[PDB]
This record gives C-alpha cells, structure tokens and sequence, in this order.
C-alpha cells in the first residue's frame, strides 16, 4: 500500500484508471474530428480549432484523473487508447452530433464513478469528480446540444452555407 | 484524389500515418513516465514535468505531421495508440535511458520516412521531415544522451542522492 | 563563367530562368483576376484584394528566384510575360479554381526544377528550392483548395449570397 | 454597357488599356535593369534598388490604371508584356539612359492619351492622367535626366569610380 | 559507438572533422587578411573589420561544425590549423580576391561533404549542411564577388583613392 | 623600417609572434576541452562553456597582441596553430589540471617577453604585458588552481557527483 493512500477503494482506483483511459480516447476521437475539419474537401477552420481545442481538454482531464491517482497512492494502469469509431466525421453536424455523444458517454462514466465513489464513502473522490468534471461534462454537453440544435436549425448538412456560417459565426 | 494532392505517394501518405501513430505513442510513453515520477514514492517533479513536457511535444509532432497530412491532400488514418510497454519505469535513469531509446527508434522511423519521401521524389515531404523532426530528434536525443551520462554518473539508481539532485539541477 | 559560380549548372540556370518567368506569369494571372473582381458587376473587394496580395507575392517569389539567379553567378533572361488565359474569371469559385490550377503547376514546375537540382547535384539550389518556394506553395494550395471547397459548399456560383459571404468572413 | 459607364469613350477604355500595358512593361524594364545591377559582375546595390523602387512604382501605376478602367466601367485587356529589348543594360549611365528614354516614351503615350481625352472631352479621365502621371512623369524625366547628366560629368562608364560613387551617394 | 549515435557514417564524421579544420584555417586566414589591413602601411581599417568579422563568422561556423559532431555522437578530431598562404596580402583587391577564392574552395568542401551525407543517407547532416552552411558560403561568395568587382572597376590597387574610398563606402 | 616603428627591437617583435601563436594555441586547446565536454559521454554544460569562454579570451588576447605588433610597426607572421595535445581529456578535473598548466605556460612565455622586454629597454611593450597579459595571467591560473583544488576536495573524479556539482555551482 502507497504511503498516501487513504480511504481509497481498489475498485475507485480501477475505475479512475478506465476513466483516464475514456478520457484519453475521447481526446484521441477530438483529435480525429479536428483532423477531419482539416482536410481541404471539408476545409472547416473553426470545426477543427474547436474540436482540437476539446481534445487538448480531454487530454488535460485525462492528465488530471492521472495527477488524482498519483495523490491518492493509486496506480497509473495505462490501456491502449483505441482509434476513434471512425475517420470520416461527414458533416460539422454529423461530428458535433457524435462529440454530444461522446460528452454524454464520458458523463455516464463519471456518474458511475461518482456513485462508486460515493458507495465506497470516498468524499474526497466525490469531490473531486464533481468539481472538475461533473459540472464541465453538464456544460460540455449543453454546448454541444446549442451546436447541434443551431446546426439542425440553420439546415446543415444540406443547407452549405449552414456549417459555413455556423463555423464563422459561433465556432470563430 | 484530392483536390490538392500533388507529387503525394501513397505509401508516403501510410508511412505518414504510422509515423503519426508513432509520434502518439510516444506521447503516451511519455505521459507514463510523468506519471510514474508523479508517483508518491518516486516524487520527482522535475522528472515528471520533463516527461510530461515530452509528451506534449510528441503530441504536437504528431499534430504537425496530421497538419501535413490534410495539407498534402492525404487522408489520416488513426490506429490504437497502444499502451506503453510498461507502467514502472522503476528509476529516473532507467526511464531516460527508455525515453533515449524512444526518441532513437522515433528518429529511425523518421529517416525511413524521409529515405521513402527521397524514393518517390517528394522534396517537400523531405524537406518538412528535415526541419521539423530531424533536427528535433537529434537535438533530444544528444539531451537525452547528455541526462543518460549525468545520471550514471553521479551513481544512478543506487545513488539515492543522484537522481534528486539531477531533478534539482538539470531538469529544475 | 561568372567569378562567384560554383556547381551551379547551365540546365539549372535556364531553368530558373523558366521559372521566373512562371512566376511573373502567375503574378500577371493573379493581377487579371483582382482587376475582374475589382470590375463593378462583380465587385467583390475582398476577392480582389486577396487575388492582388497573389499577385504581389508571385511577384516577390519571381524577384527571389531573380536574386538567386545573381547569387551563384546565372545570367537572368527575362521573356515574354503571355497574357493570362482568359480576362472573364466569370465568378469568385471559377477564379478559386483556375488559381488552384495554377498554383499546382507552378508547384509541378518547382518540382521538376527541384528534380533539376538533384540531379545536378546542386544541394544550395535543392535547399532554395524547398525552403522558399515548395512549402509556400503546399499551403497556397491547400489554402486555394479550401476556397475552393467552401464556395461550393456554399452553392457558388449558383448560390449567390455564397460569394458575397466568403468574401466578407474569409477573405474579409 | 457596364451600369457605372457615361462619358467613357471606347477610344479612350482601349488607350487606357494600352497605358496598361504600357505601365506594365516599363515595370518589367525597370526589373531587368535591377535584376542587371545586381549581378555579382556589376554589383551596383544602389542601382539595383533605384530600379527595383522603379519597377515597383510602374506597376503601382499599372494597377492604378486598371483600377481606373473599373472605376469607369470600362474593361481591362491584358496583353503580352514584352521582354525588355535588352538583357545586359551595361552600366549605371547605360541604364539610367534607358530608363530616361523609357520615361520620355511613357509620358509621351501619357499625353496621347491625355490628348485622347480632351478630344472625347473625358474631363474625369484628363484630370487624373494629369493628378497621378503627368506630374509623375515629369518628376521621374527630370530625376533620370539629373542622373544622367551627374554620371556623364563623373565620367561614367569609363571612369571606374563614377558610378560606384552615384551608387553611393545619389542613390545610397 | 556513442549512445547518441544514429545514422551517422564513419566517414560523415571523418568529412565533419576536416570541414572543422577547414573552417578553423579560413577562420585563421581572415585573421592574416585582418592583421594585414591594420598595418600602418596599410591603414585600411574597414578592411581590417571586415576581415575579423569574416575569422569569427568561420570561427563560429567551425564551433557549429563541432557541436553538430558532438551532437550525432561523432568525435572531433582537431588538426594543426596550417598557417595562411602568405602574410602579405598586397592589397584590399588581391585580399578580396583571395577571400573569393577561400570561400569558394570552403563551399567546394561543404559541397562534397553534403554529397558524401547524400550518398549515405545522412538526411540530418544534409540539411544541416545546407540550411547553415551552404546558403552562407553562397551570400559569402556573391558578397566577395561584389566586393571585388566594385573594387577592381574602381580601379584598385592601382587607382589609390580606390581602395580607400571602398573601404570608408562598402566596407564602413 | 614601419613609419611608425619606435623603440622596437627585432627581437620583441619576433617574441610577440611567437606569442601570438602560443595564445592562439591556447585558445585551440580551450575549444578542444570544451568540445569534449559538450561529447553526450561527458556532457558537462558549464564545463564546455567555462572552456570555450576561455578559448574566446585566448583568442581575444591573440588579437590584442597583433594588434600591438602592427602598433609598433611590427609585421605579424603566423604561423602554423599546433592541435592540442589530446583529444580526450577525460575528466573535468584533467582538464582544469591540463588548463592550469596551460596557463601557467602561457604565463612563462609573457614573463619571459616582458623580460625581453625590460632588456631592449621597451617600456610600452612591458606595461603593455603587464597591464594586459600578466594580471590576466595571475587571474586567470588562480581561477584554474581555485577549480582544481575544489574539484579534487570534491573527489573529482571518482566521486561521480563531484564534476557534476562542480559544474551546476561553481561553473554554472
Ligand atoms: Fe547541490
Ligand atoms: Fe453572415
Ligand atoms: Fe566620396
Ligand atoms: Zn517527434
Ligand atoms: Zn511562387
Ligand atoms: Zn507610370
Ligand atoms: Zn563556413
Ligand atoms: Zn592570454
């Protein structure tokens, strides 16, 4: 047993470890929609800016949960971060439409955490979730359903100008 | 094919593609390190935030080779970031000797990729190779060499001094 | 032979010269396509302005050949600037997409003149050649490719807020 | 007829045109005579710099006249733009008198086509030919006759030094 | 073999260490031309500046050379660094001319030793090679070549006023 | 005779060659240790720029005195820069040791010009040395002493974190 470690749960250290791991590939999947956006046939500046900006912030809370386990006397256990469903994203709405997805599958992991947390009586744990992650997904989330419901709105994917403007205006 | 893909091979488009799995994986293996220095038995900050440090840059060298990528008129492929070959990197030196090794095998699949740029003729394909990653990994590897030789030195591991110090002084 | 010339061979010299002209000639282009932008039944400033900005830094990369022609002692021949093909660029996505052609062969032309080089084993020219002019012309396409992507996205030249619009938010 | 077009004779849209063109080629003149002057074999900075700013200063005047053309309504045709009628300029004094004989022969097509408007009385058209080239040109007449005439006093060409110290002090 | 050795031929090391020494005796004869000019027979003392500033750039260039050895894990082999040809250098002329004829034998080496880098793959002493030290030596040679042909059209050596008006002009 | 050569015996002019090149020498020794210690095996940072600093000055010095031989109306004649008497100077400690006795000689030769000196009765040479050779000297061996006595107290070599501790404090 780490020195540190106190109230700390075998099994809040393995889900704190899969959550790093969901946190990493929710990065690595960010990091596919922005690459999308890059391409010259989708040419979307401000898609990929913003989807690249999520996943230097998945990188940055995947690094967290990491810097959480390390305070806890928890042990680091890396997993393979697996490649993102898929590499064409199709559409800003299509892509933001699964970034809601992966926000609110992210938040589910978190939710459970909180309620393992919560089981195992670690208020620190609790507290920790709730502060950096639980309100960030709720606004994550919410973001992503203003994007999607703008998107769908101004007629995109069909309508062409709607990921154009919506890039320019909202996303720039 | 791309609207932009000029004097882009094919298979400079796939070893472009490994190499930005590569450059991934290396950031991995070297946010495993920090983490490992992290840890509350092995408490070296400064290890950790050079590690740490190296993997952000690893993570923007592949974010620059992904840039090239859409650039060039090529699609990114992501695969598995698998995880690092292990998780105790057991020593400071030990994980400089394991991040110089990295840093060699990286710069190795770059001089393919730039002997495979050179084979089909795509000079700019070589010339970003040249002033973005070659001289880059030279310059880390010969700093890596550079902590290696420190590190033994002074009587890493088994000098219990050695490492503290070399966090203080060199990575401090 | 010039008193400063050194490994610098007669095919490289005239192909220089070939390229300068290229070079002029596409500053010529992108001159005609600001003055059909400029004209007041098409009046889109924005294009107009992003058009002459080419044709000026075609202009200072014809200079800069010019200069490397004076540097290793070649004589400057200086031809015929031909008229560009056409003085009708009949819409914003029709002149994105005759610049996209253009800048991919001006690229073809410094590829073969890159070939050139290495086959007359001329490393100063080589090293000119894709420091100065082939990564600049990687993003001019990828940049003239992304236009061209989203005013058709848009609807161009059907849709005819999309030029209005791509002009105002990116190149405004 | 363009809906800005009144008072804009079909004469005087084809004489603007040729100015263009014109302007253009003593443009292009002026750029051979800089790209001459520096030459490793001439290496005059000065000069080269005096016509380079020339260069410049027509296609300033070039660009100037196209936008006068739209401003009008009137449309512009680009032609060829001929080689200059030579490659080797000489000297200092050699260039500064074609460039004399190039201003004289500019300024004479100026005031034909000033001529030209006065007679389809274009009082819009006279008075810029006169606000932006006439003065220009009588300006630039005067300072290459003063060039001229202080390198044939120093003794240029024959006289080494003469250029040399205009290069210096005239045009440094 | 170095820790940090990679991809590094024998000979690549063996061409670094006698393009060190090559840049240490052009270091050493700019040093001789410098000393020349601040002969009081000589009192040319832009000449003497200029000839300093020219051993410390070699000078510099060859410390670049090491540290570019040390880097790739080769070792440097220091030689006798042979004095200059002669220690009378007769005139700011002849020692411009002969500055000609260092740089140029000094970018022939650099030439060979980026052929030899070529035909060993070496894609990081190459670019090296090219990106510090071959566009260098060509600046440094039209720089001479210039500075020769100024000085010998304005008459030096035999033209006295030549030289020293050259000196306070060009060089000061 | 120079013009200006006054109480300049033949002899002190063939001692201060022979200076110059002792210095110059001194200053190639410098660059040798402080290419060593920039070696990946040694890689002792303070240790190379300690040396290489030196180097500077023994290059500095060489030129101070070359330009008191074209002072005094005295010829400089080099001769040939002898290498260093290594290449591996295996230790920081050994090249403090190799340093102080470099120095030490360097002193014997300026005592024995000043000598010299005071012979032919010069007293310009002999304040010349002593206000900017001999102070510098006593400085610069008392400094060496200094490291070497620290060095060796430490347990340099053998006390492996000796060299490097010396190198962050004392050197750093
Ligand atoms: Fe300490
Ligand atoms: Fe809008
Ligand atoms: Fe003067
Ligand atoms: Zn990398
Ligand atoms: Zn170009
Ligand atoms: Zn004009
Ligand atoms: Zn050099
Ligand atoms: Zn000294």
């Amino acid at each position: 047993p780490s020195q540190v470690r106190q109230n700390y749960h075998q099994d809040a250290e393995a889900a704190i470890n899969r959550q790093i791991n969901l946190e990493l590939y929710a990065s690595y999947v960010y990091l596919s929609m922005s690459c999308y956006f890059d391409r010259d046939d989708v040419a979307l500046k401000n898609f990929a800016k913003y989807f690249l900006h999520q996943s230097h912030e998945e990188r940055e809370h995947a690094e967290k949960l990491m810097k959480l386990q390390n305070q806890r006397g928890g042990r680091i256990f890396l997993q393979d971060i697996k490649k993102p469903d898929r590499d064409d994203w199709e559409s800003g709405l299509n892509a933001m439409e699964c970034a809601l997805h992966l926000e609110k599958s992210v938040n589910q992991s978190l939710l459970e955490l909180h309620k393992l947390a919560t089981d195992k009586n670690d208020p620190h744990l609790c507290d920790f979730i709730e502060t950096y992650y639980l309100s960030e997904q709720v606004k994550s989330i919410k973001e992503l359903g203003d994007h999607v419901t703008n998107l769908r709105k101004m007629g995109a994917p069909e309508a062409g100008m709607a990921e154009y403007l919506f890039d320019k205006h909202t996303l720039g």
